[PDB]
């Protein structure tokens, strides 16, 4: 009878988008930059990780995405709003699509970094990542022939 969604859903402005994972958008007059819950790309080597293997075109996927996106959403998640470094955390959409489960469906950034109470869609991201791995997407092109858990 009444509209019902889930966890509060404020829009944003599209400013400059940098990888795949982590785009600045406008909040309210606030130029801040956010990055994907739950996923880590490996073409963005911040940290000593660097790319393993399979540095793809993970900018791009977010790039046309959020500039073809009609509308852009974010979603604040019930743990803290941003972190150590004072970045934007929330579950991007577009169209009414999660930007975080688009890359994890085209096999392209990991599901990783999970710390309650923020992970709220961990299993629906997980999800996503089971179909990208028996589809054997880009990063899943192993060759899962004699399979073994
Ligand atoms: C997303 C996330 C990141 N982090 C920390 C680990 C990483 O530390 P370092 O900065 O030392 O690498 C950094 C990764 O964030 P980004 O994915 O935005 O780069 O933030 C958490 O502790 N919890 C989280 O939920």
């Amino acid at each position: 009878a009444t509209s019902t969604k889930k966890l509060h859903k404020e829009p944003a402005t599209l400013i400059k988008a940098i990888d795949g994972d982590t785009v600045k958008l406008m909040y309210k007059g606030q130029p801040m930059t956010f990055r994907l819950l739950l996923v880590d790309t490996p073409e963005t080597k911040h940290p000593k990780k660097g790319v393993e293997k399979y540095g793809p075109e993970a900018s791009a996927f977010t790039k046309k995405m959020v500039e073809n996106a009609k509308k852009i959403e974010v979603e604040f998640d019930k743990g803290q709003r941003t972190d150590k470094y004072g970045r934007g955390l929330a579950y991007i959409y577009a169209d009414g699509k999660m930007v975080n489960e688009a890359l994890v469906r085209q096999g392209l950034a990991k599901v990783a970094y999970v710390y309650k109470p923020n992970n709220t869609h961990e299993q629906l991201l997980r999800k996503s990542e089971a179909q990208a791995k028996k589809e054997k997407l880009n990063i899943w092109s192993e060759d899962n022939a004699d399979s073994g858990q």
